[PDB]
């Protein structure tokens, strides 16, 4: 009556949520439910991961629940049998298994060495000499340090001084990045011309051109560069870091799943989850080009689109002559970013709770 | 034609909320609104100033929308002509016009040193060589010290490192303070037998014997004392030290009150002011001794007492013969702090808000 086939089958995980789509990354991390009612099937889709990501915005919020477990989570987590990309992103480590990063690492190392008052041995333990790292993975590190708790190289959590700009930030329960210019004495919203990475270019300069209004669309409305000062200045730089980093491993995982087949061809077509990715690609439409380009198009494809023809999009969205802007004006109020040309609405981003 | 009457009438500052009871004081401020409905008329006591200073106990809410405002209302504020008790609160200055207290003045402003990292001459100013403080602002001082913000001597906000404990209490929505015994490996709930004051004896350390029981709905219950290490130790200290301070002023003021014919007179009928007197004393009722007596007196009298006998069974509470406290058993359950004679629940303590 013993089957070799049986046996294959029994260690095989049998959690079942739901359909896995996307394990093994960070972000694209999804689960669809079916769900019937009368006799239509509506798929329901939850992808938790993104969302986490977002509410690293709020850095003591985003610390809030974990503060509060002992030093046992890491530590089970590390002695884990087999480590997928969820257990070495809460352990703030490099993920294979999943894209990953070379770009700035020598600066984002030394980020790591300063902020945490570090060695480059350890610093070596969260960048690594090929130089490869998980941008989220990174933006947990310095979320949770902001917080006040350093995720050390071996599984323990130190603590660090929490910033001023976490605890003031805190009220806030929705925020809006977008980019502006300095045209002499008046601040304006401007399109995302640069990628998000190239933020992280010459020392993470070009943030100080990005700016993030945090309010409770949203009133009391408070912009990050507005509590700009000298012992602000630090937080205000990894807070926007933070951002972009999580924008980093969004365009990988993307550029990623354009081929990985396997995981494409498992989303049968389906609009919830091509709908689904343009509210994720929308929360960084204001700061990547890319993903301006990318939902200015979908938005004018009226968003029922297949998976398929989505990501076939966004690897023409990488390229300036993809769609044309310059024709585009972008307005700010009530704390939503309207792109609009000549009074057709182009796309509309609205704030991201937490 | 013209009058002095008129003039000095005209004069009069005329906010009219309701009849102001108590003025001039920092917990016992309060004000009667009447309501009517039918032919039956309610009277709605407001006493925001005790329970604002029992939000202490969660030191970063106590800071929240006060970090969001600026220098500018510390200088307005001390710029005033005439310094109410109230403005002084808000500098954590020493308050005339109201009760202080001398108690360990000495070991107080060694604390403000110590926590601060300021000279002994502007910790001079808060706690002056007359060595009379007003508990309430001090225990303000550093209840926002421990958010990250520091009253300095000028009017003026400075930024001081945010305590890791005020983060990890953040959570928390209810809070109950009690007193424990250590019996072998055991913690179990006793009664209070000292003195609030005498708890800022023997150098603080009397404050390990006291634990606040931290929860949310209680349910995720967690314990301050388990809390414990040497870097939370000193916060552990100063929030203990914050209750202590702003039980200490509630007594300072009621004695104070129980000699003030010239407001008690106006309150004497009030049996909804003795309700609030029996509910601001059963805060304090878990750590000070008199207010155990005295709230264990009211609650056998059912409650239905008017402010003369009120206050003249607060002036007995003093005495530890005045009410039998050594057959009682105290139990802590529901979140609950019970004090009973038998099967007979002679006092029940429920959690405090913030």
């Amino acid at each position: 009556m013993a089957s070799s086939l049986r046996a294959a089958i029994s260690k095989i995980k049998r959690d079942d949520v739901g359909q896995q789509v996307c394990p093994n990354y960070v972000m694209l991390r999804s689960s669809v439910t079916t769900k019937v009612v009368r006799n239509v099937v509506e798929y329901q889709i939850r992808t938790g991961g993104f969302f986490s990501c977002l509410a690293m915005l709020r850095p003591l919020q985003y610390a809030k629940r974990e503060r509060l477990l002992g030093q046992r989570n890491l530590e089970r987590i590390s002695t884990r049998d087999i480590l997928q990309t969820r257990d070495l992103h809460s352990l703030c480590m490099p993920t294979p298994d999943a894209p990953m990063s070379n770009h700035q690492a020598s600066t984002m190392r030394e980020l790591i060495c300063s902020y945490f008052k570090v060695d480059h041995a350890d610093g070596l333990k969260y960048i690594p000499m090929d130089e490869r790292y998980s941008p989220s993975s990174l933006a947990r590190l310095f979320t949770m340090g902001m917080a006040g708790l350093h995720i050390t190289t071996e599984p323990s959590y130190k603590r660090v001084p929490i910033m001023h700009l976490a605890a003031d930030l805190d009220c806030m329960t929705l925020a809006l990045p977008y980019m502006i210019t300095l045209d002499g004495d008046t601040v304006v919203p401007v399109a995302p011309t640069l990628s998000a990475e190239q933020l992280l270019d010459d020392g993470l300069k070009g943030l100080a051109c990005m700016d993030i209004s945090y309010g409770c669309s949203m009133d009391s409305s408070r912009c990050i560069n507005e509590l700009y000062c000298e012992e602000t200045a630090e937080a205000i730089c990894v807070l926007k870091t933070c951002l972009v980093l999580n924008c980093m491993q969004f365009k990988l995982e993307m550029d990623d799943l354009a081929h990985n087949a396997a995981e494409l061809d498992k989303i049968q077509m389906m609009i919830p989850f091509s709908e689904r990715v343009f509210r994720m690609a929308s929360s960084f439409a204001t700061i990547d080009a890319q993903c301006f380009r990318f939902c200015v198009m979908m938005k004018d494809k009226n968003l029922k689109i297949d998976m398929r023809e989505t990501t076939r999009l966004w690897t023409r969205s990488a390229s300036d002559d993809s769609v044309a802007t310059s024709s585009l004006s972008i307005s700010l109020d009530r704390g939503r970013w309207v792109a609009a040309d000549a009074s057709d609405a182009r796309l509309l981003v609205f704030p991201i709770r937490v």
